[PDB]
């Protein structure tokens, strides 16, 4: 009949004094040790119910999916989105935009041979670019993001960016900068005090300029499409949305208008780029750290695929080890540690607790990815967490990097195809040489807040 228990908050600052903005995950897990897997925390004035561990998260987001299907907030992103767009919208707006987005993504090849061919082709471009380095030590950050970003870019903008495109690099920097900021102490402090901070000088202002930069770019691309639009022959996601907008012009209450187009497109562009990119980057670092794992991956690739042909998505079924490795990378990486906030759609009764309608919820995906009840050694990187005795792939109900439930990631299909084809093709063609000794490679995160960011590093890609 009452909300989950938790530390007594103070007016306005909430539980700020009982938290550490540089390590929110750790702070909440600590409080969790005292109040239990389901507790209440006050992030500044924001009252939030925190769900820790697999059971609590699944019970809420899956067993009571409709009740927890609301979209919470992320102050930094809300600065530009203001509740528009598929990701941060709620109610009728979210229902229309999500349905349309999923359909439009599929119409443009997502989950089909079309997008697979697009990915294989861009993968071929990654290979060329890596060979272009001549085995020199480099920062793989943008090599990876350019390739990844061109996949979702092909869908939303009609086609790919040239790797030499300076505005392209510029946009990628904006995305990287935003994910970093939201994962820093100030970024997490902003989640608590955005009401005042959005108006104060500080790092947040610089972050805002990056978002503004992305919005301007999108608004620009949309204008260009508008003035070259063939109502019966859409080239991309944008044209599709524009056509829908024309069809809905006479509906006072349609959700299909310019702001939702711009924001939805911006969200998919960022969503489809930085998440996959960060994962690839963390993955290669993890493989250099564990030579024994790269060795096995090479054995499976050579046997199953060989050295001549391009790997294809169907090869995954014949490659249990690679599938286990990518899973372990996503589990260890814990890219979106606290997921994207949800909120109860209406008054809810959850585990003998009462959550009034509108209550914000923090599904601690990281605590699920490292639930000691589902993984033998959660803190270690070990592909075995995903293999049975005969070395066959073993799924886990605790594997939730894309979250679960009604507002789960609908980019998962695309993401998985990308992770498999990029990782495999790169490993088929190169062995990884780290700038330092494996024993010395630090795989602990550089930042953890909204996202998990790996430490900066360099490496070389040596031909096989
Ligand atoms: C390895 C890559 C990715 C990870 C780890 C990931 C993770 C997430 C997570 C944790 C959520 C929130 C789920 C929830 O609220 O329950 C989410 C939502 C979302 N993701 Fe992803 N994602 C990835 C890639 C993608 C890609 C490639 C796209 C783009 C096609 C994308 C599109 C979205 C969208 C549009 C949402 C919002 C859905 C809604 O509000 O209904 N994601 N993602």
């Amino acid at each position: 009949g009452k909300l989950p228990p938790g530390p007594t908050p103070l007016p306005f600052i909430g539980n700020y004094l009982q938290l550490n903005t540089e390590q929110m995950y750790n702070s909440l897990m600590k409080i969790s040790e005292r109040y239990g897997p389901v507790f209440t925390i006050h992030l500044g004035p924001r009252r939030v119910v925190v769900l820790c561990g697999h059971d609590a998260v699944r019970e809420a987001l899956v067993d009571q999916a409709e009740e927890f299907s609301g979209r919470g907030e992320q102050a930094t992103f809300d600065w530009v989105f203001k509740g528009y767009g598929v990701v941060f919208s709620n109610g009728e707006r979210a229902k229309q935009l999500r349905r349309f987005s999923i359909a439009t993504l599929r119409d443009f090849g997502v989950g089909k041979r079309g997008i697979e061919e697009r990915i294989q082709e861009e993968a071929g471009f990654l290979i060329d670019a890596l060979r272009g380095t001549g085995g020199a030590n480099i920062d793989p950050t943008f090599f990876l993001s350019r390739t990844v970003s061109n996949v979702i870019s092909s869908i939303v903008f009609g086609d790919r960016f040239d790797y030499k495109d300076k505005e392209f690099l510029s946009l990628l920097r904006m995305m990287l900068g935003i994910f970093q900021f939201t994962s820093t102490s100030t970024g997490q402090l902003y989640e608590m005090f955005s009401s005042v901070m959005k108006h104060l000088p500080g790092p947040q202002q610089q972050a805002f300029q990056l978002l503004q930069g992305l919005e301007d770019f999108i608004a620009k691309k949309v204008e260009h499409n508008q003035r070259t639009l063939d109502p019966n022959s859409p080239r991309d996601f944008i044209d599709s949305f524009l056509i829908r907008m024309q069809e809905e012009e006479k509906n006072p209450n349609t959700e299909f208008y310019l702001k939702n187009l711009v924001m939805t497109t911006l969200q998919l562009f960022i969503g489809g780029t930085e998440t996959v990119s960060t994962t690839l980057r963390y993955g290669f670092l993890l493989l250099m750290k564990h030579p024994e794992v790269e060795a096995k991956v090479h054995e499976e690739i050579d046997r199953v695929i060989g050295k001549n042909r391009q790997p294809k998505f169907e090869d995954r079924a014949k490659m249990p080890y690679m599938e286990a490795v990518i899973h372990e990378i996503q589990r260890f990486g814990d890219v979106i540690p606290m997921s994207l906030a949800r909120r109860v759609k209406k008054d809810t009764k959850f585990r003998d607790f009462f959550l009034p309608k509108g209550t914000e919820v923090y599904p601690m995906l990281g605590s699920v990815l490292r639930d000691p009840s589902f993984f033998s050694n959660p803190q270690d990187f070990n592909p075995q967490h995903f293999l049975n005795e005969k070395g066959q792939f073993k799924k886990s109900d605790a594997f939730v990097p894309f979250s679960i439930g009604k507002r789960n990631c609908f980019g998962e299909g695309l993401a998985r195809m990308e992770l498999f084809l990029f990782f495999t093709t790169v490993m088929q063609n190169f062995r990884l040489k780290s700038s330092q000794s494996p024993k010395d490679i630090d795989v602990s995160p550089k930042h953890v807040g909204f996202a998990t960011i790996p430490r900066n590093y360099t490496m070389s890609f040596l031909p096989r």
